[PDB]
């Protein structure tokens, strides 16, 4: 019945609110809803990093630590940073990955958009399996040629 | 967090609960309600010591379920605390155990409030079903 | 859908496999979908008792051993017995108790019908904190007013 | 195996799954296997944190918690975060268990190991009892002095 799974939803919540927090508590927007995600995209100006995350060991691990050093740690940077968070807020990251056309679905990933047009994008098999180093001078070769 | 933790166990444990309230087993929840079925209670109770392993679903609570529903000869009463969820009614009916080891699932049946059958953990694991249930049979023809 | 509900529906549904057993096996047949309760209702004829049966203490400890103990010690009895499972088998208690106006919805709860009317109710509240006696009193008295 | 028996495993199972991704999503890898554990403590190289997860509002409360947080916030970490799920993953965690010589068995716990020997071991008793603040520097004082 819907008390057990109300319950099961709440508890999984609260478990993914710190793995919302270490990106958001960077100066990543949410964006949680998929007229949040129309908004922002219909409107951004410049270049923005999106990260779309995930309750896995390599969103933890690889992902989310080198997204925000990355964007703390470069000289050139992207001006917007946003992230949509994959198997929890469901529309928000379908309407975003309407976006990015030519792109398969993946969790996590990232892209580099200048306007709401993908100029880079790395997909969950470029960062599954390699590591911190080697992800974010990605990003950051990423941001030199672009930001 | 607190809040969604101990909900999510109060709602995941429920059915483990009604395996045994749906056989007719009143569950003590407070050391309060321990103390006041015990000093009440008159003639013979199974107490189930429930908790949420996979012997005491697959073996426990069926063996005592079955047992009192189609043994001819049946406890008076038939209760249950739940190890390790209910602690406080736990460690309570413990007490008037003071011949045996705590273990859970485990089971005693009593006269009064005084133990004259008891089925630790290793009696039950290890064992299958029917076995079980003959210990419980042969327990209520004697008693 | 997903493998948690699936997972809670198949534990709960094998927890009430017990609770079935011990109205079947004294004769109650089990009325599990609506189309079969209205199938049943139509062709009826004579006196039914309807145990609305329940995963609850006192559908184990009053309700389904006074029914099963009444239709057995009593000269008068029903022509029919036959039982829904409230809360398993949502529909078919839902469908049974469009037959029962006049009486509120509880669970464990009996009814007795002289083809499609109910001519007597026993509500959770006559049945939960009563004894043994008093309800199959109740039960075999209204046998023998009805049957 | 009967569906009961079946039906129950496949529950407890999905029911420990946020318990297991507290801990997954904070980078920690999952032993879930004896064969497992062996194949991985027998290439161990550098600091591990293994933990001793079990379903208990001790393991939720404190143990869980302040091993991620204190892997995350601090300067030295151990090279690899590990979990075996007491009570849940018997073989494996029965396994790891052979590793911790002259340890006493209980749950949760925690263990920091340079290569596959127990350079520290924090037993219930420590993390029963105290809270975040007194667990975390526990933690964190083990792994400035090893990593």
């Amino acid at each position: 019945s819907n008390a057990m799974s109300m319950a099961y939803e709440e508890y999984m919540r609260q478990l993914v609110v710190p793995m919302r927090r270490e990106l958001t508590g960077a100066g990543f927007e949410e964006l949680t809803t998929a007229e949040e995600v129309e908004n922002f995209m219909e409107k951004a100006e410049g270049t923005t990093l999106v990260v779309v995350n995930s309750v896995c060991g390599c969103a933890a691990g690889l992902a989310r630590p080198a997204a925000t050093q990355a964007v703390l740690q470069n000289d050139k940077t992207p001006d917007n940073t946003v992230t949509v968070f994959a198997g929890q807020d469901k529309e928000a990251t379908a309407k975003m990955r309407e976006y990015f056309t030519g792109a398969a679905p993946s969790s996590p990933s990232m892209a580099l958009l200048k306007g709401k047009e993908v100029v880079h994008f790395i997909p969950r098999h470029e960062i599954e399996g390699h590591d911190m180093e080697e992800i974010m001078k990605n990003l950051t070769a990423a941001f030199d040629a672009h930001c």
